[PDB]
């Protein structure tokens, strides 16, 4: 239901999935990619789901830029339907 | 300190210049362009603030997806320094 990043601790890419993959409790099987994100999104996650993004800066930076396309995806599930609610403090 | 935007009723881009400046209470000359935004996000707005955007998706669509460079100059104040929370609900 809730979820929580700080991008203070999300020094790669990797963090990032390491992180979803728990916060989500998506599936064993998470093959940590958008491809994998999309579909757990679609299928796996129960909703209401409301998502912080504690300072976004950082784990926007620190991750060549790949967190403003794993948000895009979440920004996405929103817009064909799913009942996500994203703070980005 | 809080704002409220509902895609719902803006169903044009200057329908979200007129929200803009009554919630965020812009200056009466307010322009109405992301160039006064800017300026009154980088003068005259009394920050913390708080935007909420319920259905962004809406406000996106039946605006020729217009609403998207606003947020991304609010997007652009958070990052500069500005302390902006985003909740897109």
């Amino acid at each position: 239901k809730k979820a929580v990043i700080n991008g203070e601790q999300i020094r790669s890419i990797s963090d990032l999935h390491q992180t979803l993959k728990k916060e989500l409790a998506l599936p064993e099987y998470y093959g940590e990619n958008l491809d994998a994100l999309w579909d757990c999104l679609t299928g796996w996650v129960e909703y209401p789901l409301v998502l912080e993004w504690r300072q976004f800066e950082q784990s926007k930076q620190l991750t060549e830029n790949g967190a403003e396309s794993v948000l895009q995806v979440f920004r996405e599930a929103k817009a064909e339907g799913a009942d996500i609610t994203i703070i980005l403090s």
